[PDB]
RNA sequence: GAGUAGUUCAGUGGUAGAACACCACCUUGCCAAGGUGGGGGUCGCGGGUUCGAAUCCCGUCUCGGGCGAAAGCCC
RNA sequence: GGGUGCGAUGAGAAGAAGAGUAUUAAGGAUUUACUAUGAUUAGCGACUCUAGGAUAGUGAAAGCUAGAGGAUAGUAACCUUAAGAAGGCACUUCGAGCACCC
């Protein structure tokens, strides 16, 4: 959802950064594209999967990382509450 | 008057020079830079002159320019 | 504040390599190449010798081409010592602006 990105006091940008911040399990929940290369959304939500947080998907990678802040579009995006 | 190496330029009768680019090694993470080495040229083309022609001479093609009624002519 | 180019497919910082390398110096060492020079006097023009070429004049010997052989330095290649870097991609954390222009 774009309500809940746009939402909210701690969040994640970029999938490195995603993905870092998943080995530390401290997201509340993790938001992802499909607009977006599987190659890396693959890398997101195979984990995200595995430790048991809720997945969300998104259609364009540009209005989520529009929802959060950034002038440019994000592939992978958490809320680590 | 312009014409010479990929390009930009020199070269004013002694076999064609520089930069830059291209190749090779340095140099296996991949480049760039660098430092060495090497390659490459009917001097637009054909004559003539000369021991020798990028050089001077005549013809010829292209291109700029100017004189001209043109044909032509000059730089 | 304006105009562009780029950025979570990673803006930008730092670390880490790079590397004790390239390299500048002080030596050591005396072979490989690179280049530079070859008494005077003729001569525009000469390291020596070989073969072809080709030769008008000057010359003891001439400009091309292909080889081979010589000393003087200057060089880069091997050692020692003291000094000795660096831009980008890619690595590694932090994670949003950076670059050109008025
Ligand atoms: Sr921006
Ligand atoms: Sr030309
Ligand atoms: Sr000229
Ligand atoms: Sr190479
Ligand atoms: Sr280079
Ligand atoms: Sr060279
Ligand atoms: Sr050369
Ligand atoms: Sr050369
Ligand atoms: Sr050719
Ligand atoms: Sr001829
Ligand atoms: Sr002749
Ligand atoms: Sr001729
Ligand atoms: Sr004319
Ligand atoms: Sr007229
Ligand atoms: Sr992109
Ligand atoms: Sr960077
Ligand atoms: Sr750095
Ligand atoms: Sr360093
Ligand atoms: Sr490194
Ligand atoms: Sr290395
Ligand atoms: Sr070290
Ligand atoms: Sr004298
Ligand atoms: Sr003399
Ligand atoms: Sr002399
Ligand atoms: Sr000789
Ligand atoms: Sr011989
Ligand atoms: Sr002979
Ligand atoms: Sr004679
Ligand atoms: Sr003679
Ligand atoms: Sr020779
Ligand atoms: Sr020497
Ligand atoms: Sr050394
Ligand atoms: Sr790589
Ligand atoms: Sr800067
Ligand atoms: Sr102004
Ligand atoms: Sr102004």
């Amino acid at each position: 959802s774009y309500d809940k990105v746009s939402q909210a006091k701690s969040i994640i940008i970029g999938t490195k950064q995603t993905v870092k911040a998943l080995k530390r399990g401290s997201v509340k929940e993790v938001v992802v594209a499909k607009d977006a290369d599987p190659i890396l959304t693959s890398s997101v939500v195979s984990l995200a999967e595995d430790q048991g947080i809720s997945v969300s998907m998104v259609e364009s990678m540009k209005k989520l990382g529009k929802a959060c802040g950034i002038e440019v579009g994000a592939a992978a995006v958490a809320i680590i509450l």
